[PDB]
């Protein structure tokens, strides 16, 4: 049923994997890298599932030549990492020493992809804020200091990283705002129904200035590109009889997602947060409002999975973070949104990828789009004998329909998505999970020395690109 002159995906489609500095350098002392925020988090007892750290994590500071030899293998076009930003300046501030070793750190690892011909796309802030920012003036709170200290951070690293083309300001911010300051199971582990929604504030200013920078004086320099990634995971009405649980589902989208994006397509927080939030949602000065409208020259996308989606009878209370409804994963009929995996929050649904893809095209006049992040992990996996970890045939089937959605996404409906990363490249640290959810497409031996061994789906996407990108 599929037709036989199809142009298929266009022939620059980049596709790879993607990865995250504290997830799995470790080295977190070495060459001079100060502390981060998530180094002190791990020291805190009971914060991380497994009392873990990343401390080793998959020690990809020191091989470096390993995993690009590894992304080779795999036929991988592209490669998204995270830069830490304590390894450049142990401190974090712009009057504070810059540490050449972690610039060159980095330079060399990009000349090496390059070489590989890998090209490199960088996220510059993955969560792993400098220790002594958050002891020196609150950290993401400050709605001064920190715009001006991030905004130097990516200056530093625009000009020490000249081959770069393609830049990430920050990667699920919502993800440092209300785990970090609201639920207080991320770094720094703060509780307020206030702090989160200041943290969101900063961190699409401190964007916005990042953005500003590049487009003036890098940008032109090698034609590049600079945007935010966002999550976010789709959502249908738990009963569509319902037009109130139908407005809830869409009202969740814009908590989730439009909370970052309005801003920064249209010029303001959505009317249903403000509703809710009221004085408690930042506004806009006139100057932030110029660095944060149309700061994204491309939209960069992190997607997982999808809910049903239950308006709530009784009001919004202080420390809601969602939008005042039930995210579930049945309807009022009985039907699931599909299996379960090792994150209680992630269950597959293809379609909801492809929904995602064309609800933010719709929204935002049809961006430049890239997947910086799809992924899923297994249940029980953990508990697998090695042999049968390698045999990631659920996994394998997550990527083939995800990837054929987003296929028909971008060949049918349209959707203007030019990359796709695979996340991750390598089983990591988890977060507060820690090492028990495996997301990566390879096999990570932490008990004998971190060795790497490609699981089937790892194996499974270069053949999977080659049939859907022209050649």
């Amino acid at each position: 049923l599929v037709p036989r002159g199809s142009h298929m995906l266009p022939k620059d489609f980049q596709w790879g994997f993607a990865t995250a500095a504290y997830q799995i350098e470790g080295a977190i002392d070495k060459d001079g890298r100060g502390p981060s925020i998530w180094d002190t988090f791990c020291a805190i007892p009971g914060k991380i599932a497994d009392g873990t750290s990343g401390v080793t994590a998959c020690d990809s500071y020191n091989r470096t030549a390993e995993d690009i030899a590894l992304l080779k293998s795999l036929g991988a076009k592209s490669y998204r990492f995270s830069i830490s930003w304590s390894r450049i300046i142990p401190k974090g501030g712009r009057d504070d020493p810059v540490n050449q070793l972690g610039i060159d750190h980095y330079a060399q690892f990009v000349d090496d992809l390059l070489e590989a011909g890998i090209t490199p796309f960088i996220t510059l802030f993955h969560w792993d804020l400098p220790e002594e920012l958050h002891q020196r003036y609150g950290g993401l709170l400050n709605r001064t200091e920190f715009p001006l200290d991030f905004e130097n951070y990516a200056r530093v690293m625009f000009k020490a990283l000249p081959k770069v083309r393609n830049w990430i300001t920050f990667n699920e911010p919502l993800c440092s705002a209300i785990p970090g300051y609201g639920s207080g199971t991320f770094a720094p582990g703060r509780q307020s129904t206030t702090e989160p929604w200041i943290v969101g504030h900063n961190l699409l200013v401190a964007h916005g200035r990042a953005v500003k920078v590049y487009r003036d004086e890098f940008k032109d320099l090698n034609d590049g590109q600079i945007g935010i990634v966002l999550n976010g995971d789709f959502t249908y009405p738990w009963d569509s009889s319902d037009p109130l649980d139908r407005e809830a589902a869409e009202r969740r989208l814009e908590f989730f997602t439009a909370w970052y994006a309005d801003p920064i397509y249209l010029g303001d927080y959505p009317a249903s947060m403000r509703k809710q939030l009221g004085d408690r949602l930042p506004e806009f000065t006139p100057e932030e409002k110029a660095f944060v409208l149309g700061s994204n020259d491309f939209y960069g996308m992190n997607h997982y999975t999808s809910n049903y989606i239950r308006h709530r009878t009784s009001p919004a209370t202080a420390d809601d973070t969602v939008g005042n409804v039930d995210v579930l994963f049945y309807n009022k009929e009985g039907q699931c949104i599909g299996p379960e995996t090792e994150s209680s929050w992630l269950r597959p649904c293809p379609a909801g990828f492809r929904d995602f893809l064309v609800w933010i095209s719709k929204r935002y006049n049809y961006p430049k789009i890239y997947v910086t992040e799809n992924g899923t992990s297994l249940k029980g996996e953990n508990d697998l004998p090695k042999e049968k970890i390698l045999e990631d045939d659920f996994r394998v089937n997550y990527y083939n329909e995800y990837i054929r959605a987003m296929f028909t996404a971008a060949t049918l409906d349209g959707v203007n998505v030019k990359g796709y990363f695979a996340w991750s490249l390598m089983d990591n640290f988890e977060w507060a999970d820690g090492y028990v959810t495996r997301f990566g497409v390879t096999y990570v031996d932490y008990e004998n020395g971190q060795q790497r061994f490609p699981k089937k789906s790892a194996k499974s996407l270069k053949p999977l690109f080659d049939e859907l990108i022209a050649k």
